[PDB]
């Protein structure tokens, strides 16, 4: 089937789940107004993504490359997924690992000349204007990849896009402020299993 | 009602968004509920039963066939709480196909004195339960509780409604996660609907 | 063929304070004998040795109530995870039987136990199963145990070959308790007088 | 007080064919040593002896790179399931770290972060303990509430200078591992179970 795709389209006007359909962390009870995006759900989409990623970047040793902090958990998802598929196939590649964290400057990580004739998939949390990760892929390709490519959990519809589009999405959101699934709020909501809409009781707890 | 409503106009989602069987690949039409979202509200259903039901004894039937995975799901997140909590309860299983006559299940005297729950793929008319109760409550329970993965609202409903339901869907024919259309598509991990070819080709 | 992970007459198992373990049975077992997680690496493992051995053609997967459920219902996961991900799959239907079966005819039957023991029951199903004209039969047991008491039946697949001892979890049961178990377990002297029958 | 799952000089590990294996591996590895299921029961027990000592206040859980990512997104997953399932729960915050040689720290928050924070350090493996002394030492200047250290291995050696860490998942021998994020030259962190390597395995991926 398919590899490229905009990813699961959630609409404008998506309600979300009620707090109470869920299991939700106590301390983040009066924090958050919806479930927006149940984890069970990302774990799917995930599933499919590891098979696409195989498809189009499995005949090469692949360097996988988690931005941090938020890409931690989709990061280790698919990572999962595809390791999942590498042990029960005929064929399989090898997979080596990198953290960076941006402040852009890049921060952490190997010698970007590890990255030289490999296939290098960067892996995001989200896409919402899409500067960083084009400047972020403006820098990678001075190392002469193979090819790179960019996986991101979340892409979304915003009038401050640029234009930018991530060759793996998971899902494609309206333009509203999401947590969980390792999506922080100065730093909280990262240990939240689900992706969620933040009450503004929420918001006013823990502003900086 | 209390359990997760889908309504009437859910689209659901393409098949080409998933991991499908390559084998029904032509004979669905949309992915109606995510496995993972079944999981998700299974988990919150788990702790739900043992709030009401952990005090005593919890003999657990699963109606077969289409209960099945549900049944083994429910379980296995009840399981989990049980070994990270501070307290738990025994509890012991038994399986039955369908007074209305039960086939293939210990005595029904197994169930006396114990806190039993029932647990099904899916309510629709309601009548198989409320016969299934009607015979159970003779051998004296502690208490009786029914789960269902799926509730249909249905004008042909007797109105029954179990005590724990994980979803509220429409009155539209659905398999996956154990239901099946003449033995198929139970192989399926997500809840699905059907194509028109898929019907002509599974059609008994 | 595999005769499945060996695990030794002096196998020590491990101390249940190392595990999470249902607080109603803490007094109630000895050790854990086989962690739940390994019971399922090897199931992934049999996933794949069915699939590469009766994937030609259709599968009625048939469990044996009551204690093949779990392994039934974690080793069709297994395969079904396998068939969603790759080019070959095939279908696959369930049946039940506790110890008509049109279910079976012309198919790839695939049997689905927890431990075989004597063989006994085995060979009786075997016969059975014989009558409704299935394509292929296959059995796959997440136990067998090494004993003189065996009748020389072998399964087709095997998790795990054990010694001559009565374990329980995993949906094994001593008087239908301790099935509500991930691990698999040998029982305290204070678990076989509680529940004794 | 546990020193978690002990594994005996003796153990002889598992035979590879009876596990799902990377064929990318399959000449590399000489035996599966720890299974990646074992490893996830020793994980989930420890997510409650966690939440049981440090459960009060706080916690500020520092990954370090890479090794530990895997342990450490497990036995976070752990937690949070507990989280999700009690009466009692309470926020975790994240950071990483890597460590580069004595050591220093690279990336990272501004280490004033964990003042008066239950710190949790998650690590892969303890050989020496030279490597988990330092980042205490450290750790140590910023004053946080408590500092624990759970590592997913530990090993049995003489070179030990006699560090133990509070969490523990396997005490093993002085053999050199690899799976489940710990790597030879980087590679073998894409494998779910803990193995020992063949002699042509690290022919092979040698620097
Ligand atoms: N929790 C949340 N975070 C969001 C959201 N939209 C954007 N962002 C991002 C906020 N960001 C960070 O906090 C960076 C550091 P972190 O990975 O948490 O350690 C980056 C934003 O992501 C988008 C990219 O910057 P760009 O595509 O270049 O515009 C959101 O709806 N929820
Ligand atoms: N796959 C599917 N099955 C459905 C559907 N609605 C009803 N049913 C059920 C058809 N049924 C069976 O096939 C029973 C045997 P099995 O569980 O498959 O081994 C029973 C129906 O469940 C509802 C009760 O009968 P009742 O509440 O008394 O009306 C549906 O939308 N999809
Ligand atoms: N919990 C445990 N049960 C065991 C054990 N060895 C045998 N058995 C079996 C006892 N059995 C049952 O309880 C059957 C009913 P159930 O599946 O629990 O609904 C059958 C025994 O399995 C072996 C076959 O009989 P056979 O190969 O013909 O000798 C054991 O070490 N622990
Ligand atoms: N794969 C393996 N790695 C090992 C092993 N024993 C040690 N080590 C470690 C080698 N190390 C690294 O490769 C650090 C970089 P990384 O986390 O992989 O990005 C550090 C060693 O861990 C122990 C500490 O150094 P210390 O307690 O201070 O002696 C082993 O049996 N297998
Ligand atoms: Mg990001
Ligand atoms: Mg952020
Ligand atoms: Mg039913
Ligand atoms: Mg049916
Ligand atoms: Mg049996
Ligand atoms: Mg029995
Ligand atoms: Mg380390
Ligand atoms: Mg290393």
């Amino acid at each position: 089937m398919a590899t490229r795709s905009p990813g699961v389209v959630i609409s404008d006007d998506e309600p979300g789940y009620d707090l109470d359909l869920f299991a939700i962390p106590n301390h983040y009870a009066e924090d958050l107004e919806r479930v927006f995006i149940p984890h069970g759900l990302i774990m799917d989409r995930t599933e499919r993504l590891a098979r696409d990623v195989m498809k189009e970047m499995g005949g090469h040793h692949i360097v996988a490359l988690c931005v941090l902090k938020g890409g931690y958990k989709f990061f280790a998802d698919l990572l999962d997924y595809i390791k999942a598929l590498n042990r029960n196939s005929d064929r399989s590649i090898p997979m080596t690992v990198d953290f960076i964290r941006l402040k852009i400057k890049v921060i952490g990580g190997d010698d970007l000349s590890t990255l030289t004739g490999k296939n290098v998939l960067i892996v995001e949390d989200i896409i919402d204007t899409g500067k960083t990760m084009q400047t972020l892929l403006s820098l990678v390709r001075q190392y002469n990849p193979k090819m790179v490519k960019v996986a991101s959990l979340l892409v979304k519809r915003t009038p401050r896009s640029v234009g930018y589009k991530p060759d793996f999405v998971g899902f494609e959101i309206p333009d509203k402020f999401v947590v969980g699934y390792a999506l922080d709020y100065n730093e909280y909501f990262r240990d939240l299993n689900h992706v969620a809409v933040i009450s503004e009781t929420g918001k006013a707890k823990y502003k900086a």
